[PDB]
């Protein structure tokens, strides 16, 4: 995903919603503010970002 | 699920965090309270219920 920080944590709602977080999916982050993304939706479902 | 219609709309969120509502899972719920449950987060999933 090439995309703002803002972008991304709205897409990621959307992937999750659409039963793509999970392990089969792998996730690379064009965003260097990556860090400051509320993880806790996300950590425990096994997706890899 | 045997159980309350209550301790049904607290498993399903556990089920959910868990990567078990989708098209792969099927519930048969035996509460008559079934109707009760707030289904929003779940109906775009693809889980049978």
């Amino acid at each position: 995903f090439d995309c703002s920080h803002e972008m991304a944590a709205g897409i990621l709602k959307q992937a999750l919603a659409m039963g793509m977080m999970t392990e089969y999916y792998h996730y690379i982050f064009t965003t260097l503010d990556l860090f400051a993304l509320d993880v806790e939706p996300y950590r425990y479902s096994g997706v890899n970002m």
